[PDB]
């Protein structure tokens, strides 16, 4: 009847990735469900990205690219599905566009200023875990570790390892002082993903059962 | 000792070119730099063809452009002791994004991370005279100038007084709590320029 917006938050290895995909699949037996990731960015991005390759940006140019991009996104896709009544699954949300940019200097309540013509999650769910974790579930797969995954920008001079873990140990830093301000329902994500789901299901089907 | 001199004004007020001529002559005492973007034309022409920009996404790729700019040019340009001019700063941006629906408050917090101007002309003129002199002149009114995005099926000529009306109620309510020194800009280009390089001389010319 009533659009709901789930955002999951976490660190790149955390499994929220996964998490959001299994809680489409559940709801998607029931409800229109769309799911989304904030990595996916549109043609804004693009363009912009393309006309200043050979130009250094700076990370205040980066967080305006990143929000124009959003902003049409926004309007275009999101927005109109909630209106329509459709359940939207945000696999990492605008908290990772305040932990990427505050972590390279940005203002932080400039940042949510940004941000504040797009609406709060219903319910987030930030899957928690320690990046010495995330980083060995990495290993054990056997993949390499991304130039992103390590904030090569900001530390070149780390290995990719080291880099994970320092980048992606400033990353958490900033979901756990969003925990509270932004009613992140914190998950332990140092459990197997099947009892992570079940728990998220339960706060889901409590939300959707009470949403009329 | 960076000095940041803004130009503001309508389209045909002469901003534009009273900016450019107080750089030539600055240029003759001090270290000057004139702000001077192809890409937000290739992103308004995509987005025809995909029948939607918002205000808020047009509010954001100018600031985009801007903060590149900004951050990139003008700031560094301060820093060295330099004397910056701009035909558009962060007030072209309160006019252009409030006209179309955005709260300007909401605009002044984006642009927060600017420095104010030292001094900002306002060359300011009744929309009917700049399109006169606009067609006075050989030269065909522009969609932006003529605020098609908002007055769709008017003609450029007759969008142009209607939008650019818009635009000057907006400067104009920004003149008190930013400073501006307003300019009649029905004056000749010479008048203007003369004063302005006489005002911005008193302010200068004992600095250096
Ligand atoms: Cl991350
Ligand atoms: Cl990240």
């Amino acid at each position: 009847k009533k659009g709901v917006l789930i955002a999951f938050e976490g660190i790149d290895g955390s499994g929220k990735s996964s998490q959001a995909t299994l809680l489409k699949d559940w709801i998607e037996l029931k409800r229109d469900v769309y799911l989304t990731e904030w990595n996916s960015s549109d043609w804004i991005h693009d363009i912009i990205k393309e006309a200043k390759k050979k130009d250094l940006l700076t990370p205040l140019t980066f967080s305006l690219i990143h929000a124009t991009d959003f902003s049409d996104r926004y309007e275009r896709y999101i927005l109109p599905m909630l209106k329509s009544g459709f359940i939207v699954i945000s696999d990492r949300y605008i908290y990772t566009a305040y932990a990427r940019d505050s972590v390279r200097g940005v203002d932080i309540d400039w940042v949510k200023k940004l941000y504040s013509f797009a609406i709060k999650p219903d319910i987030t769910f930030y899957i928690r875990v320690s990046p010495d974790i995330a980083l060995e579930r990495i290993k054990k797969s056997k993949r390499k570790i991304k130039p992103q995954e390590a904030g090569a920008d900001i530390f070149p001079g780390l290995s990719p390892e080291e880099g994970f873990l320092k980048y992606q140990g400033l990353i958490t830093e900033v979901y756990d002082k969003l925990v509270k301000d932004e009613n992140f329902i914190v998950i332990d994500g140092t459990k197997t993903p099947k009892e992570i789901q079940i728990q998220i299901r339960k706060f889901v089907g409590e939300l959707i059962d009470n949403s009329f």
